[PDB]
């Protein structure tokens, strides 16, 4: 049916979607699926030199807190997969400058504190969503950006990465490659402790299967037999964990059949800013819920039209659209003059270097030296969160 778009050569985001496939939900809302389970997102921050063994229920004989926290982070990463990768309508392609904010109050857990979700569409050509999720009370901070490049056989490339900070401890996370939805290739979790987790996805075997191995260092990752732990199963189901070679003492690691302890708190439409997602797409979302294809086309075209004419006003003024909470930094070796450049002790560079991960705009998970890494004129612009920009915020509230 719609497959008649296969003849097109290039990024599908250049095309336009027929109303009958549209979801009333914008892609900027999918940012929440990085911390959908508040307790798992915060767990690592509760593990310390004095309680790691009692917190590592999967292995009360864990060697160190660094390792106990890696296990919690691994469990957390697994939990984000289902809600993110589990007819089905296509989410709306966000407009440039589109915001989505919310918060998990965690009322039944005063020790959790408030966790804030900030999400912004920092690019429309091509579509790129930046995001941040932070819990000041426990010093857990997450930031990253996402980009989906669909091309035509239907290919789907994943770009970007996510960085998690548990106090003074850092974790680099790279999204998994995929295909129409099943995951493939590898995801990486590189900690500032030297610890590395390599998640290998496979389909066909059972659906949504994966193997996750934890290594003491990136040198050990070369040989799977060196793995300290081995986790296996379905990320949409259950998975087992084996320490070293103790195949006899296999354990349940994570059970994806999990109920969210809390839903994301979003303020009512009346209080929302014209830039906030649900407020801006209000009419379209309504038409979609209604089933009126012509109303969907009308309301949507008028939003895209306003956006288009808005760009024309900027182009004819020499000025451009100012991103709100995220700034684009240049990680290339020959930065353009006047470009934003990374700090001295930049976390990304440090962790990427340990993983030997490419810092270019190659598909997520690309290692230094791969075919994609050595591609001509490849840039290295990465969106970064600026906590100050949110602190200085005057209009948007939670
Ligand atoms: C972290 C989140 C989870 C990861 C993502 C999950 C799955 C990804 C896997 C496969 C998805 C790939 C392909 C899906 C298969 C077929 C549909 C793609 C064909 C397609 O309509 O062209 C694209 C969307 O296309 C993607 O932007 C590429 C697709 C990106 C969207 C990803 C979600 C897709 C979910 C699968 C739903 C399949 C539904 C199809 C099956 C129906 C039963 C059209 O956008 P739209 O009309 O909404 O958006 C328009 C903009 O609003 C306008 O401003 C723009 O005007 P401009 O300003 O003048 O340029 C205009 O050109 C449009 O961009």
């Amino acid at each position: 049916f719609l497959k008649s778009i296969a003849s097109f050569n290039g990024d599908l985001s250049s095309l336009s979607a027929p109303p009958f496939i549209l979801s009333p939900i914008s892609l900027t809302e999918f940012s929440q699926y990085w911390a959908e389970h508040p307790e798992l997102f915060l767990e690592p921050s509760f593990i310390n030199d004095d309680n790691y063994k009692e917190h590592c229920l999967i292995d009360p004989e864990v060697e160190s807190p660094e390792l106990a926290r890696m296990l919690a982070v691994t469990k957390w990463f697994i939990s984000t997969l289902k809600s993110q990768y589990c007819s089905e309508k296509k989410p709306l392609n966000p407009f440039l400058g589109e915001l989505f904010v919310g918060k998990w109050e965690n009322k039944e857990h005063p020790e959790f504190g408030e966790t804030v979700l900030l999400s912004e569409q920092v690019s429309h050509h091509p579509p790129v969503t930046a995001f941040s999720i932070f819990n000041d009370k426990n010093k857990v901070k997450l930031q990253g950006y996402n980009q989906i490049k669909a091309s035509f056989m239907l290919t789907v490339k994943q770009f970007g990465h996510t960085m998690l900070d548990i106090k003074d401890e850092s974790y680099l996370v790279t999204p998994p490659p995929l295909h129409i939805v099943e995951l493939e290739g590898k995801s990486y979790i590189q900690s500032s402790t030297g610890l590395l987790c390599v998640i290998e996805f496979s389909g066909r075997g059972k659906k949504n299967s994966f193997k996750a191995r934890i290594y003491k260092d990136s040198k050990d990752s070369k040989d799977k037999e060196k793995a300290l732990y081995t986790i296996s199963g379905q990320w949409s189901g259950s998975s087992k964990i084996i320490k070293a070679n103790k195949k006899e003492e296999s354990r349940l690691f994570y059970d994806a059949a999990r109920i969210p302890a809390e839903h994301l708190n979003v303020k009512p439409l009346e209080e929302q800013h014209p830039l906030e997602s649900r407020k801006a797409w209000y009419d379209v979302a309504g038409a979609i819920k209604l089933g009126d294809f012509n109303l969907i086309a009308k309301t949507k075209t008028e939003l895209e039209e306003t956006q288009r004419e808005l760009r024309k006003e900027e182009e004819a003024k020499g000025i451009s659209w100012q991103r709100r909470w995220f700034k684009d930094f240049d990680y290339s070796v020959t930065p353009e003059e006047g470009a934003l450049v990374p700090e001295k002790d930049d976390t990304f560079l440090k962790l990427a270097s340990a993983l030997n991960l490419s810092t270019k705009n190659a598909p997520s998970g690309t290692l230094v030296g791969d075919k994609e890494d050595r591609k001509e004129d490849l840039s290295s612009i990465h969106w970064r969160f600026q906590r100050e920009l949110w602190d200085e915020e005057k209009e948007i509230v939670l």
